[PDB]
């Protein structure tokens, strides 16, 4: 019973972290619990907005974080990452009856809604000449900026977008283009948590080969490609 690790998590990032009644469920929730079981660790989930997860690690108010955090070189100057646990990317979503946009290129001189503090904003800042880039603390407010056509498209992570269309879009939104900015998701740790980082990486490999990872993956992403 050494102590309870504090695990920072996203308030809403379906299907990796979301609120289901009085508990949190998702891919990251199932994956860490398995990791914490292997390494015999006690922990608590602390959901918060994504823009404060990395600062929470920098200020050492949280012991680690699992929230679709993309492994980035600019972020490694500030925090430590584990080994990738999911290959992801960015994808453009527009309304279902919209046909003038067929890829991210058609989004030049248009209004794009994104989530503040995420990478989708830097990609949009560096590769799209938006007439206006509208940022929202949670991605659900971006969705509405699209549904009511105040914004022309949302650019966010591929699994989040392909799950939102799958579950709560109700055939009102569609995915146009191909996956972009190939990236990998990693468990983030504050600088100086090297012993725990190496242990988590070891438990990661154990679950990748004994099939527990494929068990959790098949649960949320069905017959998703390895």
């Amino acid at each position: 019973a050494d102590k309870k690790l504090v695990v920072a998590t996203d308030t809403a990032f379906v299907p990796f972290e979301f609120k289901q009644g009085d508990i949190y469920v998702g891919f990251d929730v199932d994956l860490w619990a398995a990791i914490a079981k292997e390494l015999k660790l006690d922990y608590e989930l602390k959901p918060m907005d994504f823009s404060g997860i990395i600062p929470a690690l920098q200020t050492k108010n949280v012991d680690l974080a699992l929230a679709g955090i993309t492994i980035c070189d600019e972020r490694k100057k500030a925090i430590d990452f584990s080994d990738g646990y999911y290959k992801s990317g960015l994808l453009v979503m527009v309304k279902a009856n919209n046909n003038d946009v067929k890829s991210v290129k058609d989004l030049d001189g248009k209004v794009v809604a994104v989530k503040s503090g995420t990478g989708s904003v830097d990609y949009a800042k560096a590769n799209i000449k938006t007439k206006d880039l509208r940022q929202f603390p949670n991605i659900d407010n971006a969705y509405m900026e699209l549904g009511t056509n105040r914004a022309d498209a949302v650019l966010h992570d591929t699994p989040n977008i392909l799950y939102f269309i799958k579950t709560a879009g109700n055939g009102q939104f569609k995915a146009v283009g191909d996956s972009l900015e190939a990236q990998q998701y990693g468990i983030a740790f504050p600088k100086g948590s090297d012993e725990l980082r190496d242990k988590v990486n070891g438990a990661l490999k154990t679950l990748r080969e004994n099939g527990t990872y494929n068990e959790i993956y098949k649960k949320w992403f069905g017959t998703e490609p390895k």
